Protein backbone atom coordinates (compact mmCIF):
# COMPACT_ATOMS: atom_id res chain seq x y z
CA UNK A 1 0.00 0.00 0.00
CA UNK A 2 1.47 3.17 1.31
CA UNK A 3 5.29 3.54 2.64
CA UNK A 4 4.96 6.95 3.10
CA UNK A 5 6.30 7.82 6.67
CA UNK A 6 4.59 10.87 7.73
CA UNK A 7 4.95 10.51 11.39
CA UNK A 8 8.56 8.74 12.32
CA UNK A 9 8.65 10.27 15.57
CA UNK A 10 5.98 9.18 18.11
CA UNK A 11 7.51 10.28 21.15
CA UNK A 12 11.20 11.54 22.49
CA UNK A 13 12.62 9.44 24.59
CA UNK A 14 16.08 9.75 25.07
CA UNK A 15 19.20 11.75 22.93
CA UNK A 16 19.58 12.26 20.04
CA UNK A 17 22.10 13.99 17.41
CA UNK A 18 21.60 15.77 13.67
CA UNK A 19 21.48 13.57 11.28
CA UNK A 20 21.52 13.91 7.67
CA UNK A 21 21.99 11.58 4.65
CA UNK A 22 22.55 11.78 0.91
CA UNK A 23 18.90 12.42 0.18
CA UNK A 24 17.57 13.96 2.64
CA UNK A 25 18.22 17.94 4.14
CA UNK A 26 18.53 18.45 8.08
CA UNK A 27 17.01 15.34 10.84
CA UNK A 28 17.21 15.02 14.17
CA UNK A 29 17.24 11.32 14.56
CA UNK A 30 17.02 9.44 18.17
CA UNK A 31 20.29 7.68 19.76
CA UNK A 32 17.31 4.60 19.98
CA UNK A 33 17.12 3.09 16.57
CA UNK A 34 20.27 2.74 14.58
CA UNK A 35 22.27 4.68 11.48
CA UNK A 36 22.06 2.80 8.21
CA UNK A 37 24.39 4.25 5.50
CA UNK A 38 24.74 7.05 3.10
CA UNK A 39 24.97 9.35 6.42
CA UNK A 40 26.30 12.64 7.92
CA UNK A 41 26.93 13.85 11.64
CA UNK A 42 26.45 17.44 11.80
CA UNK A 43 26.19 17.76 15.49
CA UNK A 44 26.32 15.28 18.02
CA UNK A 45 23.38 15.01 21.01
CA UNK A 46 23.33 18.56 22.71
CA UNK A 47 20.13 20.28 24.21
CA UNK A 48 17.23 19.15 21.60
CA UNK A 49 16.20 22.86 21.55
CA UNK A 50 19.57 24.54 20.37
CA UNK A 51 19.59 21.24 17.76
CA UNK A 52 16.28 22.04 16.52
CA UNK A 53 17.37 25.83 16.57
CA UNK A 54 20.34 25.08 14.60
CA UNK A 55 19.09 23.10 12.13
CA UNK A 56 16.20 25.52 11.41
CA UNK A 57 18.51 28.42 11.20
CA UNK A 58 20.34 26.68 8.67
CA UNK A 59 17.59 25.38 7.13
CA UNK A 60 16.83 29.21 6.73
CA UNK A 61 20.05 30.77 6.45
CA UNK A 62 22.38 28.75 4.52
CA UNK A 63 25.43 29.41 6.64
CA UNK A 64 27.04 26.29 8.87
CA UNK A 65 28.66 26.91 11.92
CA UNK A 66 32.47 26.06 10.76
CA UNK A 67 32.23 22.27 8.78
CA UNK A 68 36.07 22.28 9.63
CA UNK A 69 38.11 22.32 12.91
CA UNK A 70 35.17 20.19 14.76
CA UNK A 71 37.61 16.81 15.19
CA UNK A 72 41.19 15.71 15.77
CA UNK A 73 42.38 13.63 13.83
CA UNK A 74 45.09 13.06 15.61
Amino acid sequence: GSHMSTNPFDDDNGAFFVLVNDEDQHSLWPVFADIPAGWRVVHGEASRAACLDYVEKNWTDLRPKSLRDAMVED
